[PDB]
C-alpha cells in the first residue's frame, strides 16, 4: 500500500544529456543521433529581457557553441530553429541514442522530469500538466533544457523541454517540436498563466487511492449522475468527465461507483474540515488513473 508520486526511471535518457553554452549562457541539450536539441534562448545577448529572436539568430556564429559531455566536445555544423528550440546538427552521433519517439502530452497527462544543471542530470521526478500548459516543478537557473518523458508499451517518448518559469510560479516548456505548452512566449515577461482547471478523471483517482489504501472516511450514504456532476465541475473550475472506461477496473476492485466519488469531489471541495486524505489536506490531481493502478496495484 502507499501513495507515491513517482517517476519512470531515467537511465535510458540520461546518456542524452549534454551541457551547451553559448557566451555566458549555459544550459542543457538533447544529444540525440547526429543533433543536439536545446532552447534557443542559449544565443541571445541578455536573456533578462525582451529577446529579438530574429537578429540573435542573424548575430550566431556556430563556432561559439561549447557541448560537451563529460570529455566529448562536439562541434556544430548545422544550426535552425524549430519553434522555440534550436536543433544543431553536431560532429559525432550519440552512440548511447536509443529507440525514441515524439508526441505531446495533454492536460491531465502525467510524465517524468529529467532535471538537468549545466548538463549534469541531477534528479527525477514525476509531474502532471496542468489545464493552461504548465507544470508545478522545481527549476532553477542551470536548468532550462532539463527533458520530459513517458514510456508507454516499451516506446519511449520525447516530450518536454524546459524554457521558463511564470510570476505565478509556474513551470513552462516545449514539445520536441518546439511548440511551446499553453502557447507562452519565450521571454522573460509577466504573461499570466490564466485559470486553473482541476483534473477531474485525476482527483477521482487519488480518492480511488484512497480507498485501496484503506481510508475510507470521506464516502457518505450520497451519489451524484455524471450530469449533474458535469455542471457543477463547469462552474467549480474542475474538468467534465467525458467516459469512465477509465475507472472500470478501480470500481471494479474497490467496489465504489465513480458517482459515489463525484459527490465526494463536491462536498470535499469545500473543506476537509481538519481531517486528511493520504495525509493530504485537500484534494490533489497530480495523479491519473494509470499511475494508481500500476502502483497499488501493479498492472496495465
Ligand atoms: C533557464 O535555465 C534559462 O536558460 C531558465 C529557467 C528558469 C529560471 C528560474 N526558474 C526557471 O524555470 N529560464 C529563464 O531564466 C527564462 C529565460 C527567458 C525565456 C528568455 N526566463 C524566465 O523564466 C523568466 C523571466 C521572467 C520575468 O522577467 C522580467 C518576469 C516574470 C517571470 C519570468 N520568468
Amino acid at each position: 500500500s502507499g501513495l507515491r508520486k513517482m517517476a519512470q526511471p531515467s537511465g535510458i535518457v540520461e546518456p542524452c544529456i549534454v551541457r551547451v553554452a553559448y557566451g555566458s549562457n549555459v544550459l542543457n541539450g538533447l544529444w540525440i543521433g547526429d543533433e543536439v536539441i536545446c532552447p534557443r534562448h542559449v544565443i541571445a545577448s541578455d536573456t533578462s529581457r525582451v529577446i529579438n529572436y530574429d537578429n540573435e539568430l542573424s548575430s550566431v556564429r556556430l563556432h561559439n557553441f561549447s557541448i560537451a559531455k563529460n570529455n566529448v566536445f562536439l562541434g556544430v555544423v548545422s544550426a535552425k530553429y524549430k519553434g522555440v528550440n534550436l536543433v544543431l546538427k553536431v560532429n559525432q552521433v550519440n552512440p548511447n541514442t536509443p529507440a525514441h519517439k515524439f508526441k505531446s502530452v495533454k492536460p491531465g497527462e502525467s510524465f517524468n522530469i529529467l532535471a538537468c544543471y549545466e548538463g549534469c542530470p541531477g534528479s527525477v521526478y514525476g509531474v502532471n500538466m496542468r489545464s493552461q500548459g504548465t507544470i508545478k516543478g522545481s527549476f532553477i537557473a542551470g536548468t532550462c533544457g532539463s527533458v520530459g518523458y513517458v514510456l508507454e508499451n516499451g516506446i519511449l517518448y520525447f516530450v518536454y523541454m524546459h524554457h521558463l518559469e511564470l510570476g505565478n510560479g509556474s513551470h513552462v516548456g516545449s514539445n520536441l517540436e518546439g511548440e511551446m505548452y499553453g502557447g507562452y512566449e519565450d521571454q522573460p515577461s509577466m504573461q499570466l498563466e490564466g485559470t486553473n482547471v482541476m483534473s477531474s478523471d485525476n482527483v477521482v483517482a487519488f480518492l480511488y487511492a484512497a480507498l485501496i489504501n484503506g481510508e475510507r472516511w470521506f464516502v457518505t450514504n450520497a451519489s451524484m449522475s455524471l450530469e449533474s456532476y458535469n455542471a457543477w465541475a463547469k462552474t467549480n473550475s474542475f474538468t467534465e468527465i467525458v467516459s469512465t472506461d477509465a475507472f472500470n477496473m478501480l470500481a471494479a476492485k474497490t467496489g465504489y461507483s465513480v458517482e459515489k466519488l463525484l459527490e465526494c469531489i463536491v462536498r470535499l471541495n469545500k473543506g476537509f474540515g481538519g481531517r486528511t486524505i493520504l495525509s493530504y489536506g485537500s484534494l490533489c490531481d497530480e495523479f491519473t488513473p494509470t499511475e494508481v493502478i500500476r502502483q497499488m496495484y501493479g498492472v496495465n
